[PDB]
């Protein structure tokens, strides 16, 4: 079974084999398409040898060594303590591998060109709150690097009975606070809403600023979960400033460099790791257009059209998507001024691109999911917007885990 | 298997229910997705034909709330004895104004369906000739346009009876501008309607040389070869483009028609197949401004708007790109406010099209939608349908794809 995407600004053709080895499913039927659903979608060892052979299968290919004796007694070896203990242990090497290919096959993320380039950090021996603070310390200096940032990932140990799990409560390392004023209005980010009232429940002591970093909140062996500070001197911000406007940097704006997302699970040969914080570096429109324009976040638009003197009671004057185009300009400018590693959507796109078409040619494939890969403004003038992309699951993957406070159970 | 869609901006959740009658397929499967694919992809026999023309009557008995009813039974009966005697059949004027409601209503990647319930139909049945195709054709024209103030209308040519005897129009739509090859290997015109620009002149068509000229009118009736007509050019409305701003705009020498008239898909209803079916409404801004003038393929004058403005194009995180974008989009919207001719901003359609999904899941249970098609092509996330989860499925009647006629047409 072979399959054909185009691309329709400069019809190139490409042929797609890879989806053939898919396993998961994607949420569609012959009768209906998910593809723009939000999230669509305790591991018994009937299911975990096949998970585990495949894993295996597909690292010795990668490496040269396939059918090799080496090959086959680490299938073995693994069947051997899948009988005995009914899990495994990965090898360093397989769990880089299987740490940069889950990123490979992450077919939301349009930044997949560096896959091949992660740094991964084995905190497998960690065992308390405390030590997984001292980790993700290290992850976030590592990765800010003073600015010129590094792609990594650290993974805590892996599920056992799925009552001792390792959890980072927070969606990200790095992150401001909400708080819900009585008012009605929120101050601060109101994605965080929640979290920011557990946080202060577990005896946080919020600044209740509109940019307060939260307090990390992290669960080791399926205790409860623990506060601890960031220090401040890891936390790299920018303040955002327009090289034109002046006035702008009176809007008190600023955001941190590191986007480091922790609320996911790295699946590799059937084994699930549930704190694996990963971190990259931030495409301009993700703060620009969604983090500070999103009607559900900051929402800057309207005071930024304000000091525009835009005209406001007319919707086809697109005084939005005016002043939602200098915002951009101001997060980009900011961060290249201040020497903070960002990428325009128009270079990431082309990159992306570049990317897809060498994962046809040396992989005969490369899962994508359009709905999420084309940037949230200018569409069509980046040239993911013409490109057909086929969207399949493979494994090793990141997956979405329940929300934490909504599954644990409380020791006290 | 009744399945949710959430809107992430307001919390809302509506249950889909209508998938559930879906009849075609979506080109997904349970192992991949194709919800990007631009196109997913010889008449029907005779009970192919009674099941699917059974389906459509009792939908259509069921909407006029005689279900059950023996007028509803008398015609399932006589159009299943027209069907064994004819190989075919012939739809009622209710039932065929019904179908082609409801194929709008159907369309999932349309985001102007609030307005799908006041379709002018005209009733082209009875056309023989290419000639008589043209004339219905700038009936269609000048009762679309009215003078500015547009109103949403289809003309039906006969049904396919074999492939014999296809009715095609062979633009893609009604109204388009040249596009031609030139000197430089350059292109003047627009560069998605070389080809057909050219058959044009392959067929006796003379050109007037410019960029922005209209094409004419290639006709197919009753399967014969096509012909061509000019529309006569008082009935093509067109508005030139000016920004309310920058007076230099106007040198460019930009100018759009107000009339966007699809002429090349095929309508299909009760099994029965409109191969020649041009419909029109009017324009989201973003079409002509973002796509007809900025994609690549296309006018492309992106650059050259962005050097007026002056902007720094040294490299993309200037955004002179989607700087000039967006001024480039508030000139159209301008443009044809001033003239009053109607338009739609890329907001308030898509605001439109989010009332028109709650109204549809309240009362049909479901609205049909391709993500992909109806979030704008700029300004994505701060319009409302970006935050709203869509389902796509196929119901019928709808408006579907067919092969370009030059491919076909035994010459
Ligand atoms: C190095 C620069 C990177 C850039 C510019 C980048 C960019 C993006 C963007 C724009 C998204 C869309 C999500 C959103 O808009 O909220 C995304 C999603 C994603 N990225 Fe990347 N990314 C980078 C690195 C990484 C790394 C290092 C990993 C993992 C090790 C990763 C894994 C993912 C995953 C799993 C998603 C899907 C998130 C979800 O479905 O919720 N990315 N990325
Ligand atoms: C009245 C105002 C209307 C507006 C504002 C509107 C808007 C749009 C837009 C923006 C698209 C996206 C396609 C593209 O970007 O090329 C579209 C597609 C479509 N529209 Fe509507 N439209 C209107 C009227 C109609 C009418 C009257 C019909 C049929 C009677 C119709 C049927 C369709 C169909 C079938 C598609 C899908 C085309 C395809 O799949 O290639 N529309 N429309
Ligand atoms: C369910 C959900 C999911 C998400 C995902 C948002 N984060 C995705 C992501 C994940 C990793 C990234 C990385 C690693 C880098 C980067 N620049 N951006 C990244 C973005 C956002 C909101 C919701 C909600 N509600
Ligand atoms: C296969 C294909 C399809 C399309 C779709 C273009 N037509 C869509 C359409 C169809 C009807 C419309 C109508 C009726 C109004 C309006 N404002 N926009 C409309 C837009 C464009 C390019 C290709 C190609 N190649
Ligand atoms: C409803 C829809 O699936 C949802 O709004 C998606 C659309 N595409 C996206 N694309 C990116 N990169 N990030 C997002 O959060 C979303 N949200
Ligand atoms: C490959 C992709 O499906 C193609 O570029 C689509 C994307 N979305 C679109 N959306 C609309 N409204 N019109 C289009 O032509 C397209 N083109
Ligand atoms: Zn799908």
């Amino acid at each position: 079974r072979f399959l054909k995407v185009k691309n329709w600004e400069t019809d190139v053709v490409l042929t797609d084999t890879l989806h053939l080895k898919s396993t998961l499913e994607t949420g569609c039927t012959e009768h209906i398409c998910m593809g723009s659903i939000m999230l669509p979608s305790v591991r018994t060892k009937d299911q975990l040898f096949p998970l585990a052979k495949e894993f295996l299968d597909q690292y010795y290919s990668s490496i040269k060594r396939f059918g090799s004796k080496a090959h086959m007694d680490r299938l073995e070896e693994v069947n051997k303590e899948i009988e005995s203990t009914s899990t495994y242990q990965l090898k360093d090497t397989e769990l880089i591998y299987g740490a940069k290919h889950a990123w490979r096959n992450a077919s939301r993320c349009v930044g997949r060109i560096q896959w091949s380039k992660l740094q991964v950090f084995d905190a497998r021996d960690c065992t308390t709150a405390h030590g997984m603070f001292n980790y993700i310390c290290n992850h976030v200096k590592y990765a800010t690097n003073k600015g010129n940032l590094r792609s990594a990932i650290t993974i805590f140990p892996q599920r056992t009975d799925g009552k001792h799990d390792f959890r980072v409560w927070n969606s990200q390392l790095i992150r401001y606070a909400g708080y819900k004023q009585p008012d009605g209005s929120t101050l601060g980010d109101p994605a965080n809403v929640q979290f920011t009232e557990i946080c202060i429940q577990q005896g946080w002591k919020a600044p209740r600023g509109r940019f307060d970093v939260l307090p990390l909140l992290l669960q080791a062996n399926g205790n409860d979960p623990e506060l601890f500070q960031i220090p401040p001197e890891l936390v790299l911000e920018v303040p955002i400033r327009h090289p034109k406007f002046d006035w702008f940097k009176d809007l008190g704006l600023k955001w941190y460099g590191l986007p480091a997302v922790s609320n996911m699970l790295l699946e590799i040969g059937g084994l699930e790791f549930s704190a694996c914080p990963f971190s990259g570096w931030y495409m301009g429109t993700e703060i620009g257009v969604r983090d500070y324009c999103d009607n559900s976040r900051y929402n800057i638009l309207e005071e930024v059209a304000k000091k525009m003197d835009l005209d406001m009671r007319k919707t086809s004057s697109l005084w939005k998507d005016q002043a939602l185009v200098e915002i951009n300009i101001a997060v980009l400018y900011s961060f290249q001024s201040d020497k903070v590693t960002i990428v325009d959507h128009h270079s990431a796109t082309e990159s992306f691109i570049k990317h897809m078409e060498n994962e046809y040619r040396c992989r005969g494939g490369c899962p994508a999911d359009w709905v999420w890969i084309v940037p949230p403004m200018s569409g069509s003038i980046t040239p993911v917007f013409h490109q057909e992309m086929l969207n399949y699951r493979l494994t090793p993957s990141f997956e979405y885990q329940p929300d934490p406070w909504n599954t644990h159970v409380w020791k006290g």
